């Protein structure tokens, strides 16, 4: 009944130290700004404390040069995205909702996942090496296609054992989180202001997050509140006005890549208790966004897991 | 009938353009953050050849050194003509000032830079030569330091070759309020961007003031209605000057491109860059310039 689409991006999965964020000005501003002057279609950017992850197609991934500050997650990924049938985009932060149907599923059957929410739409970022696998498990419960060229296209053996899955330790920072997109065509109005954010920036417990996507032509936005409050006006858009987020950090030690079950663990409870999340990997931890009226319940309910 | 010393230190520098990538990080802040960076003297120069900057100290604390990067040696002080209680001159005056500034700094073997904006003329000199500068210029004019925002009271000279290219260019100013809304469009030009026709703009914020020089072509490329410019109707041609790198020590080049347009009553702008000097005239006047320019 449902649709499982595999887009036509090969992404691969970067972390910049932040001492050699600098030397990266270049390509970086390009990806984010200009359009014609590169064929990247899969751009996403995320702040943390510890680094900026980038998610980028290969093309992208060509202007980015080696370096100290560069880690490279070896393998390419796949992008998959869910959709109803007939192709109808479902709605957003609905991670808990393919928790039994996608997530769970790809855990027990030892596919480790990245997960790339948006204001658009949620990605499962899956490593080709598991690509036969993943529809080898999914092929029951949706209708599974290729984007070739625009348009769909109906649908090495083995799994790679990873560690042992354990349980494991989140923190809540207290920042206020708002997500956003903007109509391309006024990017450029708050350039300046998004530049002055990634590149030349930086008791209560808070995190400094900040992720910018642009994905087939679609601007996504995750950040604080308070850093709202440096844009222009009346440019940063959503559909959901007064709808504030907070934040799951997952991880005590950085997760690698191997070991499989960490969205699961998180999105199965969540989805138990009828609570919506966006859910974002970066390089080393994951981060569920939950509204933020639900924090205590959230809490509660990761604790006794 | 003064002369002011303004309290900048100026470094001129040149970025090869296979480094400047490099640089995309301080030079954007140079250009569009004012709040990160004490600089208060940012001139960025986009020839055929470099990237000619003249920074501050301040600024010149940015620019982490590379084989990209050529530093000239001394420290430059910059000098600036004014009126009778400090009330500024009309723009592109340089041959104004041939007689009583270019002229006698170059008879007393003091070379210099030039670089025109869209407010004044900048002329830098080395701070070797302060003492020499006062000497020749205290007989004609008022010299004023500026203290905390209040004035307190070589090689042997060579032929060089000039050429004018087509390009018929604008010298603007901006409201800096509306800096970011050109941003995008700005950093395009500046930095992913790469015959009668040749490449150069210029991009200077000195003490806040915005001057841009461009190419009309070039200004299509910018939103309409933000870039300001006071007379128009008549652009500028070019007069590019040097057939190789003209160093810092040969004085007299300035000279003898302003003295004999000063004699034709022909105003300029000029902007000297790392290895070129560059001359603006009005553009319906090209024919007479070269006249004026190759009696020698
Ligand atoms: N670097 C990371 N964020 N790793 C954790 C991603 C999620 C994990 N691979 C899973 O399958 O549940
Ligand atoms: N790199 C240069 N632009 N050099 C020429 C500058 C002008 C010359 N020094 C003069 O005093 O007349």
């Amino acid at each position: 009944m449902m649709e499982l689409h595999i887009l036509e991006h090969r992404v691969r999965v970067l972390s910049v130290a932040r001492p050699g964020l600098w030397l990266y000005t270049h390509p970086l501003i390009k990806l984010l700004f200009l359009p014609r002057r590169s064929r990247c279609k899969f751009f996403s950017l995320t702040e943390t404390p510890e680094d900026y992850t980038l998610m980028v197609d290969e093309e992208g991934f060509k202007e980015l040069p080696p370096s100290e500050f560069l880690q490279v997650a070896e393998a390419t990924w796949l992008v998959l995205n869910v959709s109803s049938h007939s192709g109808a985009a479902v709605q957003a932060a609905g991670v808990t909702k393919i928790a039994r149907s996608v997530i769970a599923p790809l855990a027990e059957h030892h596919v480790s996942v990245l997960m790339l929410s948006t204001y658009q739409t949620d990605f499962i970022l899956v490593r080709e090496q598991d690509l036969s696998v993943v529809i080898h498990t999914l092929a029951q419960e949706f209708d599974i296609y290729r984007e070739v060229g625009g348009e769909p296209v109906p649908v090495f053996p083995r799994t790679q054992h990873g560690p042992s899955p354990t349980v494991h330790p989140i923190q809540s920072p207290q920042n206020r989180f708002c997500v956003l997109t903007l109509d391309p065509e006024t990017l450029p109005a708050i350039a300046t202001t998004l530049i002055d954010v990634l590149f030349y920036s930086h008791e209560p417990s808070s995190i400094t997050f900040f992720a910018f996507s642009l994905i087939e032509g679609y601007i996504s936005i995750v950040m604080d509140a308070e850093t709202q409050k440096k844009f222009p006006s009346d440019l940063l858009l959503t559909s959901s006005s007064g709808e504030l987020w907070r934040m799951v950090r997952i991880g005590g030690q950085p997760l690698g890549f191997d070991e499989c079950g960490i969205v699961a663990q998180i999105a199965g409870p969540l989805a138990a208790a009828d609570i919506s999340a966006y859910y974002i990997s970066t390089f080393n931890f994951d981060h569920a966004l939950v509204p933020e009226d639900g924090i205590g319940s959230v809490i509660e309910v990761l604790q006794r897991r």
